[PDB]
């Protein structure tokens, strides 16, 4: 049950009709964002809109849609499901055409923790590409996602062995009661889930450090977890062959994931304009 | 007047209907190769086929068309024009689908030379993406293309300041009668025209060095030129604000240009199977 | 005519008697500073003392000498010459022993400009060694100085091709009337002559930019010059095979070098405690 | 009780008088090699001579002593002790002067294993200094030595996070019965003990891989050990906070240790010319 909004109308996601020149050009990549709903309301819509604009600015391609129109399509689309939706928004090169894809959000039970592995792909450094450019063809993320076989996500290190992030998530570790996450200067995407978790940690009086984190610190951590739009906080039970836990996520991870949804649902900055 | 070949037949390049999920996946990029025709015969076809296979093998992707079938599509499409054509070939990871785009080759007289600039985008390091991978979404090329404002092409350096390539071309310099070009070890996208010019130079007993070339050597060169499929040898009259000439290129470039077409068009290795 | 201060007494520089264990240990390097005199008064004595302390702190080896004692030895030593002196100060590992070497400053006529060349040695990056550690055995500076054969100094680029500095000087360029010099974040030593020249440029209403400077900008510059303790402002007439001028240094360089000595002789921060 | 050989004769290592300018130049560093004796006979003398020549050749420095003269000084000095000795050999660039330092080898029982830590100093890149250059002032080793506080040695990684070496040792890991060690291509100072252990492993049919080793593999290893001249094979019981064992090393390390002395002492290549 997949719905799309394309060229002014909602539509079935069986076939797509587009100008051939747009298709050939889209092979160079589309700028994009992913959203989910809570109670069928689009989450962090304004935050995602401004990130989209920022990705679009790395090309002086202005955004065609207003925030007001963006929210209108998001809400009309989500309203056609009796269930939470995942929403992908693509902005196309030169044309400025926008495509929304709505599909049911089927989020699994991750209380037992996931497996992650160190990627063979290093994150592209700033001198080659801005880390915050969310574009569909960027080869670090394209090549790294193809490595996800017997794990949930792969961890991209930067060129010097600093922890950057997962192929579709941000990384946090816990050590001696402190919540530690790579700084934006490590060369990472400023995830919206990450941002919310940092604020939640502070509201719970958990100490937080945003800094350069070296790969070997993950192997000495008391806890590790991932953050991304669809799932929120995702506990990591094993990195490569290194287990953090057997059954229960660690205590800092557990408090953050139980408090995540109530905290973000009542933080106004995640609901502006909706 | 664009013609395409897609899913078993030739079509007008006006609009295209695609399986929607194919379209979505195509946004991650296609493996690509470009050819042109001389006398409406596709040039260096076998060489271009084997190079395409090389990038396809990186993704464990078999070519759905044999060399023989490949040449049949190329000849068939080129025969529909009353003029020389540019042909772009796209190969899609996992699906193995092939897309050909034929268009009129409009080739200007560039004897007078072009302007080029040093790009602000460094070639993606080998730890992040193979330098020789011809995938349409690679962000070094994509972002470097957007800097082409008052110039012909821009020059991408590697992280260390060595010369790699232009955004659509290979780079050659001449210093004290030697033809010098970045080695494959410099981490480059190597085009067939580059190899052809190297062989031409050797046949004329012009010394050739394929080595690491530092950016500042471009600024001290006696002559500089670009190579690419559609235009062959393109003299550079100016790099940033640094002039090489005002009217006509130097002796080594001029000799290479005047001998290029006679030499490459009479070499059997460029016509195998056509 | 070379004088030394060693183990509490002034001495002839023919022989030196030291504990063998100190000699073996000194093969690992001594922290050091170089000074010159104006009117036989030690220049920027306090500035050099604090840099020495900072180099010493990269080892938690505290400085044995007080500033007051430092100035006392500097002045007593300089007072024994009827001529300006060059002064080298070495601080030795673990022991904290200090050695001063006084020799006549024989400064040549550099009004005609000097030749410099790009070094084959890249400046050691911060992850390997702090750029501000002035130690006698650091291999970037040791290896680069051995390259000075038919030039005055060699220019060390950083790992990415940014201009860092000369083997014993800092680098400035002039472009469209702006004075431009590598920022400290480029990974360089904060030279005391450099600092004074930046202040002098500002006092003369010359615009100054401290930023990342890429190697190719030197080849497009209107003017280039070096700064170091012994000589002050040193005009560069040629970089590699690229001439900036034939006879006369450019106008910005010329104003700075004529105004340098009067400016620094009347700036109190260069004379504190003397 | 230190004995030295300097300028044609053996001397007490109490005080030393030097030509002052020699001393000043010695502060830039010496090429070095270390040996020990078994039964008061200098071990792997020819191997150590040829390695010294290799670093000396980098500076176009001929060895002032022939192999035969070298062995005479080594035997003569070792014969003055009633005990095994450590011998350090220093060679000075340009002058070609040689300094030998003989001292009692006091060798502890390290069967129980040592503690090591990951250093905060990255191995100097190849663009700045050759990785295999054994010069006493190299700042990666000098600064890494100062971190040895509550541990035996620290581990230097390269800029990319690969394992290179300890500050005075080579690094080996064991994983699934394979002995793994950084390749020469990783950019390392290769010691003679490393080569001897590799040959020992092969003679015992233990599989050996010389390859690029990433830091995190140390944290997942079954066993880890160091090699260096004075101690041979040194088991690592703990890396940072990560324990490998509490009482005795694993089977591969234990076998290598128990077979080391019998094997290396009965190999003619380690005794040529003695
Ligand atoms: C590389 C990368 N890192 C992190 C994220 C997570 O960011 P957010 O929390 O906004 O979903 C994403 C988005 O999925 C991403 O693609
Ligand atoms: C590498 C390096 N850069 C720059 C300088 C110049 O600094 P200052 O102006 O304090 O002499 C020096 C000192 O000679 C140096 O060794
Ligand atoms: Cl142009
Ligand atoms: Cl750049
Ligand atoms: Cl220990
Ligand atoms: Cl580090």
């Amino acid at each position: 049950h997949v719905l799309i909004w394309w060229r002014g109308k909602f539509r079935r996601a069986d076939e797509i009709s587009l100008d051939f020149s747009l298709f050939e050009k889209s092979l160079q990549g589309a700028v994009y964002e992913t959203l989910r709903t809570y109670s069928r309301a689009p989450f962090a819509a304004y935050k995602h809109y401004t990130r989209l604009k920022r990705s679009a600015d790395f090309f002086n391609l202005p955004l065609s849609l207003s925030f007001d129109e963006f929210t209108k399509v998001l809400k009309a689309g989500a309203d056609e499901f009796k269930q939470e939706v995942r929403i992908k928004v693509y902005l196309f090169p030169d044309s400025g055409e926008v495509l929304f894809v709505f599909s049911p959000l089927n989020i699994p039970d991750l209380e037992t923790g996931v497996e992650v592995k160190i990627s063979n792909v290093r994150r592209i450094p700033d001198l080659s590409t801005p880390p915050a450019l969310k574009i569909t063809g960027r080869t670090d993320i394209v090549l790294a996602r193809r490595e996800i076989v017997d794990c949930y996500d792969v961890i991209l290190l930067g060129l010097n062995g600093q922890v950057c992030e997962g192929s579709f998530s941000n990384v946090f570790l816990v050590k001696e009661g402190k919540l530690i996450t790579p700084s934006l200067d490590s060369g990472i995407l400023d995830g919206i889930t990450r941002e919310n978790v940092i604020k939640l940690a502070k509201s719970l009086e958990i100490p937080v450090e945003e800094r350069v984190v070296w790969v070997w610190e993950l192997f000495e951590a008391d806890e590790m977890f991932l953050t991304h739009t669809s799932a929120g906080v995702v506990p990591v039970r094993r990195l490569n062959e290194h287990s953090f836990f057997e059954e229960e996520p660690g205590p800092v991870t557990a408090t953050l994931m139980e408090n995540f949804e109530p905290f973000v649902l009542n933080l106004e900055e995640n609901w502006v304009g909706i």
